[PDB]
């Protein structure tokens, strides 16, 4: 047994981090910007042990990753995700179990924001 | 406070109650001793508010609520609040799946599902 957080009341905690779906789509840059008014990032994948709910995940959402790297300028850290062409485009969404499907910037899709605690 | 829990150490939390996914299928009977076996419920729907993560559940799953030839009751003894859920028949049974959103659908007790646990 344990607790999960810090996490503000609206996301899912899963292992110290928090996540939160958002419906209204958008492009990679808006749903980006949506996140950061929201202290967090747009998802992260870091550890196929410690997000392992990510194979839970369905439908396909915008993550962080841009061609790849993070937002936050780090490196995709090889064995986490397979990258899969399928539209001309420089960022990527998710989609389980651990794939990101590269899509066009501009195309409105979901998205999911996450917050790491430490 | 800003915390989630106390909750197993694989379960996701969400406003202060805990969940795990089950993919393997069992009746409702084997479904309730697994969740009891791990110190839990099947899952027990109070609040729409509380439980709006229950919005995006994918698929249909056992759930806790049960029925008493009575009415519709959770495992613990306590009764469905109305406004809750709509309950849809579509099979002969006495025991109901969950599916988005806030719905149950009345199944067989015997028919193999995924389950669906709860602790708070
Ligand atoms: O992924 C979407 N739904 C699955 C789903 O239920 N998948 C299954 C498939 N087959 C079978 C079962 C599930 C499943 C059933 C119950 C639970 C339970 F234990 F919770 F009860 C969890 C999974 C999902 C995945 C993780 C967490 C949850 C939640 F916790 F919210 F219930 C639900 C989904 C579908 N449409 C739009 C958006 C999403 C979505 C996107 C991101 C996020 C996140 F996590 F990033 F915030 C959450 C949901």
């Amino acid at each position: 047994e344990s607790y999960c957080g810090p996490c503000p009341k609206n996301w899912i905690c899963y292992k110290n981090n928090c996540y939160q779906f958002f419906d209204e789509e958008k492009n990679w840059y808006e749903s980006q910007a949506s996140c950061m008014s929201q202290n967090a990032s747009l998802l992260k994948v870091y550890s196929k042990e410690d997000q392992d709910l990510l194979k839970l995940v369905k439908s396909y959402h915008w993550m962080g990753l841009v061609h790849w790297q993070w937002e936050d300028g780090s490196s995709l850290s090889p064995n986490l995700l397979t990258i899969i062409e399928m539209q001309k485009g420089d960022c990527a969404l998710y989609a389980s179990s651990f794939k990101g499907y590269i899509e066009n910037c501009s195309t409105p899709n979901t998205y999911i924001c996450m917050q790491r605690t430490v």
